[PDB]
Protein backbone atom coordinates (compact mmCIF):
# COMPACT_ATOMS: atom_id res chain seq x y z
CA UNK A 1 0.00 0.00 0.00
CA UNK A 2 3.08 2.14 0.66
CA UNK A 3 4.94 -0.52 -1.37
CA UNK A 4 2.61 -0.93 -4.42
CA UNK A 5 3.32 0.98 -7.63
CA UNK A 6 0.51 1.73 -10.06
CA UNK A 7 0.96 2.87 -13.68
CA UNK A 8 -2.00 4.04 -15.74
CA UNK A 9 -1.71 3.58 -19.51
CA UNK A 10 -4.33 5.92 -21.01
CA UNK A 11 -5.92 4.29 -24.07
CA UNK A 12 -9.40 5.02 -25.41
CA UNK A 13 -9.61 2.06 -27.80
CA UNK A 14 -11.77 -0.51 -25.86
CA UNK A 15 -9.60 -3.21 -27.42
CA UNK A 16 -6.62 -3.45 -25.05
CA UNK A 17 -5.65 -6.98 -25.83
CA UNK A 18 -2.56 -6.08 -27.84
CA UNK A 19 -1.43 -3.33 -25.48
CA UNK A 20 -1.84 -5.78 -22.59
CA UNK A 21 0.23 -8.28 -24.54
CA UNK A 22 3.02 -5.75 -25.12
CA UNK A 23 3.19 -5.14 -21.36
CA UNK A 24 3.71 -8.85 -20.66
CA UNK A 25 7.58 -8.69 -20.43
CA UNK A 26 7.27 -6.06 -17.66
CA UNK A 27 5.37 -8.47 -15.42
CA UNK A 28 7.71 -11.36 -16.27
CA UNK A 29 10.67 -9.12 -15.29
CA UNK A 30 8.99 -8.16 -12.01
CA UNK A 31 10.50 -10.21 -9.11
CA UNK A 32 7.49 -9.64 -6.83
CA UNK A 33 3.75 -9.85 -7.44
CA UNK A 34 2.50 -7.89 -10.46
CA UNK A 35 -0.93 -7.59 -12.06
CA UNK A 36 -3.08 -5.57 -14.41
CA UNK A 37 -6.72 -4.64 -14.82
CA UNK A 38 -8.89 -2.49 -17.06
CA UNK A 39 -10.27 0.63 -15.37
CA UNK A 40 -12.21 3.80 -16.11
CA UNK A 41 -11.03 6.47 -13.60
CA UNK A 42 -9.94 9.48 -15.68
CA UNK A 43 -11.16 7.60 -18.75
CA UNK A 44 -10.47 4.07 -20.10
CA UNK A 45 -6.95 3.00 -19.12
CA UNK A 46 -4.87 -0.08 -18.35
CA UNK A 47 -3.41 -0.40 -14.86
CA UNK A 48 -0.10 -2.06 -14.04
CA UNK A 49 0.44 -2.92 -10.36
CA UNK A 50 3.86 -3.93 -8.94
CA UNK A 51 4.82 -4.47 -5.32
CA UNK A 52 8.58 -4.48 -6.07
CA UNK A 53 10.89 -1.71 -7.46
CA UNK A 54 11.49 -3.62 -10.71
CA UNK A 55 10.81 -3.26 -13.56
CA UNK A 56 11.06 0.52 -12.92
CA UNK A 57 9.42 3.65 -14.30
CA UNK A 58 11.88 4.09 -17.15
CA UNK A 59 11.72 0.42 -18.17
CA UNK A 60 7.91 0.64 -18.15
CA UNK A 61 8.06 3.94 -20.08
CA UNK A 62 10.27 2.45 -22.79
CA UNK A 63 8.38 -0.85 -23.27
CA UNK A 64 4.98 0.85 -23.36
CA UNK A 65 6.52 3.81 -25.22
CA UNK A 66 7.50 1.66 -28.21
CA UNK A 67 4.04 0.06 -28.50
CA UNK A 68 1.98 3.23 -27.87
CA UNK A 69 3.90 5.03 -30.63
CA UNK A 70 3.90 2.06 -33.03
CA UNK A 71 0.24 1.15 -32.36
CA UNK A 72 -1.61 4.30 -31.15
CA UNK A 73 -5.30 4.49 -30.30
CA UNK A 74 -7.39 6.58 -32.69
CA UNK A 75 -10.59 6.30 -30.64
CA UNK A 76 -12.20 9.53 -29.42
CA UNK A 77 -14.33 9.77 -26.28
CA UNK A 78 -17.20 11.86 -24.92
CA UNK A 79 -15.91 13.47 -21.65
CA UNK A 80 -19.20 15.37 -21.38
CA UNK A 81 -21.46 12.30 -21.24
CA UNK A 82 -18.79 10.07 -19.64
CA UNK A 83 -18.30 12.19 -16.50
CA UNK A 84 -21.86 11.58 -15.10
CA UNK A 85 -21.49 7.83 -15.69
CA UNK A 86 -18.26 7.84 -13.67
CA UNK A 87 -19.67 10.02 -10.84
CA UNK A 88 -22.33 7.32 -10.44
CA UNK A 89 -19.76 4.52 -10.85
CA UNK A 90 -17.66 6.24 -8.17
CA UNK A 91 -20.59 6.05 -5.72
CA UNK A 92 -21.34 2.47 -6.85
CA UNK A 93 -17.78 1.05 -6.67
CA UNK A 94 -17.11 3.39 -3.72
CA UNK A 95 -14.26 5.31 -5.33
CA UNK A 96 -12.86 8.45 -3.80
CA UNK A 97 -10.29 9.66 -6.29
CA UNK A 98 -9.82 12.49 -8.87
CA UNK A 99 -12.26 11.82 -11.71
CA UNK A 100 -11.13 14.99 -13.46
CA UNK A 101 -9.40 15.71 -15.67
CA UNK A 102 -9.44 12.89 -18.21
CA UNK A 103 -6.09 11.55 -19.38
CA UNK A 104 -5.08 12.38 -22.93
CA UNK A 105 -5.02 9.32 -25.17
CA UNK A 106 -1.78 7.34 -25.41
CA UNK A 107 -0.14 8.67 -22.25
CA UNK A 108 1.66 6.83 -19.46
CA UNK A 109 0.86 8.14 -15.99
CA UNK A 110 2.26 7.23 -12.62
CA UNK A 111 -0.46 6.93 -9.99
CA UNK A 112 -1.10 6.02 -6.37
CA UNK A 113 -2.59 2.57 -5.57
CA UNK A 114 -6.19 2.85 -4.39
CA UNK A 115 -7.29 1.07 -1.20
CA UNK A 116 -10.09 -1.49 -1.43
CA UNK A 117 -10.23 -2.25 2.30
CA UNK A 118 -13.48 -0.36 2.97
CA UNK A 119 -15.02 -2.47 0.17
CA UNK A 120 -13.26 -5.81 0.70
CA UNK A 121 -13.49 -6.10 4.48
CA UNK A 122 -9.93 -6.11 5.82
CA UNK A 123 -6.28 -5.57 4.91
CA UNK A 124 -6.15 -9.37 4.80
CA UNK A 125 -8.91 -9.39 2.16
CA UNK A 126 -6.94 -6.86 0.11
CA UNK A 127 -3.85 -9.07 0.22
CA UNK A 128 -5.80 -12.12 -0.96
CA UNK A 129 -7.07 -10.20 -4.00
CA UNK A 130 -3.54 -8.97 -4.83
CA UNK A 131 -2.43 -12.60 -4.70
CA UNK A 132 -5.27 -13.73 -6.95
CA UNK A 133 -4.82 -10.82 -9.38
CA UNK A 134 -1.14 -11.77 -9.63
CA UNK A 135 -1.82 -15.44 -10.39
CA UNK A 136 -4.74 -14.59 -12.69
CA UNK A 137 -2.77 -11.90 -14.52
CA UNK A 138 -0.32 -14.63 -15.55
CA UNK A 139 -3.16 -16.89 -16.72
CA UNK A 140 -4.74 -13.91 -18.50
CA UNK A 141 -1.73 -13.56 -20.82
CA UNK A 142 -2.20 -17.12 -22.12
CA UNK A 143 -5.96 -16.71 -22.54
CA UNK A 144 -5.35 -13.50 -24.50
CA UNK A 145 -2.82 -15.13 -26.85
CA UNK A 146 -5.68 -17.40 -27.92
CA UNK A 147 -8.17 -14.51 -28.18
CA UNK A 148 -5.97 -12.35 -30.41
CA UNK A 149 -5.22 -15.52 -32.40
CA UNK A 150 -8.95 -15.29 -33.30
CA UNK A 151 -10.55 -17.51 -30.59
CA UNK A 152 -13.87 -16.72 -28.93
CA UNK A 153 -13.45 -14.28 -26.04
CA UNK A 154 -17.02 -14.89 -24.84
CA UNK A 155 -16.46 -18.62 -25.38
CA UNK A 156 -13.38 -18.63 -23.15
CA UNK A 157 -15.23 -16.70 -20.43
CA UNK A 158 -18.23 -19.07 -20.49
CA UNK A 159 -15.74 -21.94 -20.06
CA UNK A 160 -14.27 -20.40 -16.87
CA UNK A 161 -17.78 -19.75 -15.46
CA UNK A 162 -18.91 -23.31 -16.12
CA UNK A 163 -15.69 -24.84 -14.79
CA UNK A 164 -15.85 -22.73 -11.62
CA UNK A 165 -19.47 -23.66 -10.88
CA UNK A 166 -18.69 -27.33 -11.43
CA UNK A 167 -15.58 -27.37 -9.24
CA UNK A 168 -16.72 -25.09 -6.45
CA UNK A 169 -20.51 -24.91 -6.24
CA UNK A 170 -22.06 -27.16 -3.60
CA UNK A 171 -23.53 -29.89 -5.79
CA UNK A 172 -21.35 -29.16 -8.84
CA UNK A 173 -22.73 -27.50 -11.99
CA UNK A 174 -26.42 -27.70 -11.05
CA UNK A 175 -25.54 -25.85 -7.83
CA UNK A 176 -24.18 -22.83 -9.75
CA UNK A 177 -27.60 -22.44 -11.41
CA UNK A 178 -29.08 -20.01 -8.85
CA UNK A 179 -26.03 -17.75 -8.93
CA UNK A 180 -26.19 -17.54 -12.71
CA UNK A 181 -29.97 -16.88 -12.69
CA UNK A 182 -29.30 -14.31 -9.94
CA UNK A 183 -26.66 -12.21 -11.73
CA UNK A 184 -28.82 -12.18 -14.86
CA UNK A 185 -32.20 -11.42 -13.22
CA UNK A 186 -30.49 -8.51 -11.45
CA UNK A 187 -29.47 -6.99 -14.80
CA UNK A 188 -32.88 -7.62 -16.41
CA UNK A 189 -34.79 -6.02 -13.50
CA UNK A 190 -32.82 -2.86 -14.41
CA UNK A 191 -33.96 -3.00 -18.09
CA UNK A 192 -37.21 -4.83 -18.87
CA UNK A 193 -37.02 -4.91 -22.69
CA UNK A 194 -33.73 -6.90 -22.71
CA UNK A 195 -35.37 -9.94 -21.08
CA UNK A 196 -36.86 -11.02 -24.43
CA UNK A 197 -33.56 -10.37 -26.22
CA UNK A 198 -31.57 -12.42 -23.70
CA UNK A 199 -34.16 -15.16 -24.28
CA UNK A 200 -33.91 -15.03 -28.07
CA UNK A 201 -30.10 -15.06 -27.97
CA UNK A 202 -30.16 -18.15 -25.76
CA UNK A 203 -32.78 -19.89 -27.92
CA UNK A 204 -30.80 -19.80 -31.19
CA UNK A 205 -27.77 -21.23 -29.39
CA UNK A 206 -29.45 -23.52 -26.87
CA UNK A 207 -28.09 -26.97 -27.88
CA UNK A 208 -24.74 -25.39 -28.80
CA UNK A 209 -24.41 -23.90 -25.33
CA UNK A 210 -25.49 -27.13 -23.62
CA UNK A 211 -22.86 -29.01 -25.56
CA UNK A 212 -20.16 -26.67 -24.21
CA UNK A 213 -21.53 -26.99 -20.66
CA UNK A 214 -21.30 -30.79 -20.93
CA UNK A 215 -17.82 -30.60 -22.44
CA UNK A 216 -16.50 -28.38 -19.63
CA UNK A 217 -18.23 -30.50 -16.96
CA UNK A 218 -16.39 -33.62 -18.22
CA UNK A 219 -13.13 -31.63 -18.05
CA UNK A 220 -11.07 -29.48 -20.43
CA UNK A 221 -7.39 -28.35 -20.08
CA UNK A 222 -8.57 -24.72 -19.74
CA UNK A 223 -11.30 -25.68 -17.24
CA UNK A 224 -8.97 -27.66 -14.98
CA UNK A 225 -6.33 -24.89 -15.20
CA UNK A 226 -8.81 -22.25 -14.03
CA UNK A 227 -10.38 -24.30 -11.22
CA UNK A 228 -6.84 -25.21 -10.15
CA UNK A 229 -5.92 -21.52 -9.89
CA UNK A 230 -9.07 -20.93 -7.82
CA UNK A 231 -8.06 -23.88 -5.61
CA UNK A 232 -5.18 -21.78 -4.22
CA UNK A 233 -7.58 -19.17 -2.83
CA UNK A 234 -10.40 -21.36 -1.48
CA UNK A 235 -8.69 -22.37 1.79
CA UNK A 236 -7.40 -18.86 2.54
CA UNK A 237 -10.75 -17.36 1.56
CA UNK A 238 -12.56 -19.64 4.05
CA UNK A 239 -10.56 -18.27 6.99
CA UNK A 240 -11.31 -14.67 6.01
CA UNK A 241 -15.07 -15.16 5.70
CA UNK A 242 -14.90 -17.32 8.85
CA UNK A 243 -13.01 -14.63 10.80
CA UNK A 244 -15.31 -11.89 9.42
CA UNK A 245 -12.40 -10.18 7.60
CA UNK A 246 -14.09 -10.26 4.15
CA UNK A 247 -17.39 -8.99 2.70
CA UNK A 248 -20.68 -10.82 3.38
CA UNK A 249 -27.56 -20.06 2.51
CA UNK A 250 -26.61 -16.45 3.38
CA UNK A 251 -24.59 -17.51 6.45
CA UNK A 252 -23.53 -20.81 4.85
CA UNK A 253 -19.66 -20.99 4.87
CA UNK A 254 -19.54 -23.02 1.64
CA UNK A 255 -21.97 -20.71 -0.16
CA UNK A 256 -19.79 -17.76 0.85
CA UNK A 257 -16.69 -19.48 -0.58
CA UNK A 258 -18.43 -20.10 -3.90
CA UNK A 259 -19.78 -16.54 -4.26
CA UNK A 260 -16.21 -15.31 -3.75
CA UNK A 261 -14.65 -17.69 -6.27
CA UNK A 262 -17.41 -16.62 -8.67
CA UNK A 263 -16.46 -12.97 -8.12
CA UNK A 264 -12.79 -13.77 -8.79
CA UNK A 265 -13.90 -15.42 -12.04
CA UNK A 266 -15.93 -12.31 -12.87
CA UNK A 267 -12.81 -10.16 -12.31
CA UNK A 268 -10.93 -12.43 -14.71
CA UNK A 269 -13.69 -11.70 -17.21
CA UNK A 270 -13.09 -7.95 -16.87
CA UNK A 271 -9.40 -8.53 -17.32
CA UNK A 272 -10.15 -10.39 -20.57
CA UNK A 273 -12.32 -7.56 -21.90
CA UNK A 274 -15.79 -8.96 -21.24
CA UNK A 275 -18.04 -6.00 -20.49
CA UNK A 276 -20.94 -5.90 -18.03
CA UNK A 277 -23.52 -6.61 -20.78
CA UNK A 278 -21.60 -9.61 -22.19
CA UNK A 279 -21.09 -10.89 -18.64
CA UNK A 280 -24.84 -10.54 -18.01
CA UNK A 281 -25.50 -12.45 -21.22
CA UNK A 282 -23.11 -15.30 -20.33
CA UNK A 283 -24.75 -15.67 -16.90
CA UNK A 284 -28.15 -15.93 -18.57
CA UNK A 285 -26.68 -18.36 -21.11
CA UNK A 286 -25.21 -20.41 -18.26
CA UNK A 287 -28.37 -20.47 -16.16
CA UNK A 288 -30.57 -21.58 -19.06
CA UNK A 289 -28.11 -24.14 -20.53
CA UNK A 290 -27.68 -25.74 -17.10
CA UNK A 291 -31.45 -25.75 -16.61
CA UNK A 292 -32.21 -27.48 -19.91
CA UNK A 293 -29.22 -29.86 -19.88
CA UNK A 294 -29.84 -31.33 -16.41
CA UNK A 295 -33.53 -30.57 -15.69
CA UNK A 296 -32.63 -28.39 -12.69
CA UNK A 297 -36.37 -27.74 -12.16
CA UNK A 298 -37.24 -31.47 -11.99
CA UNK A 299 -34.47 -31.61 -9.37
CA UNK A 300 -35.51 -28.57 -7.28
CA UNK A 301 -39.07 -29.97 -7.22
CA UNK A 302 -37.67 -33.47 -6.44
CA UNK A 303 -35.69 -32.38 -3.36
CA UNK A 304 -38.79 -30.36 -2.43
CA UNK A 305 -39.75 -33.22 -0.07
Amino acid sequence: GMTWRRFDVAYHDPDLDRLILAARPLLSESPGRSWFQRHWVRGPHLELWFDHPEPSWERVREVLGTHLRAHPSRTRIDPDRLLPQHRRLALAEQIDEPLLPFYDDNTLHRAVPRSRVHVLGSAAAEDLFHDFHAAASTAAFDQLDAVVAGESRLGLAFELMIAAAHAHAEGGITGGFVSFRSHAEAFLAGAAGLRERWEAEYRTRAEALRAQVAAVVTGTPRGRAWTGLLDGFAGRGDELIASGALTVVLRSPSFRRYRLLLNLTALQMSRLGVTAVQRSLLCHFAASAVEEEYGVSAIEIAVGG
